[PDB]
């Protein structure tokens, strides 16, 4: 950014809040087999980072596929608000999030 070049196909302008909102955040799931794919693609040791937050290069120019194929497994009701607001910065399809978000709520909370 104080380069001032935005001539590459990555943005810059909106990753700053992306990096806070997950540090913010805390994972409550193991890796999925998608992360581990891709850094075996890449290879590299995961550490353990991966225990508590979330991989950035699957998420910031990842397809959405990835994206919901991750937030699949990371859905809750304290999960919402930070996800949904991730998805609302992210310019992705909202309506996947709610339709999962509310199966996951009944299965899990409104089913007992």
């Amino acid at each position: 950014e104080r380069a001032d070049e935005k001539i590459t196909n990555i943005n810059i302008n909106q990753a700053l809040s992306i990096l806070k909102h997950l540090k913010s955040y805390r994972r409550i799931s193991p890796p999925v087999d998608l992360e581990y794919q891709y850094m075996l693609e890449h290879v590299i040791t995961l550490p353990s980072a991966a225990q508590t937050r979330l991989p950035f290069h699957l998420i910031f120019f990842g397809t959405a596929q990835n994206f919901w194929k991750i937030l699949s497994t990371e859905l809750s009701e304290e999960s919402f608000p930070t996800l949904l607001l991730i998805s609302k910065l992210m310019k992705f399809s909202l309506d996947t999030l709610y339709v999962s978000t509310a199966k996951h709520v009944f299965e899990k909370k409104l089913k007992p």
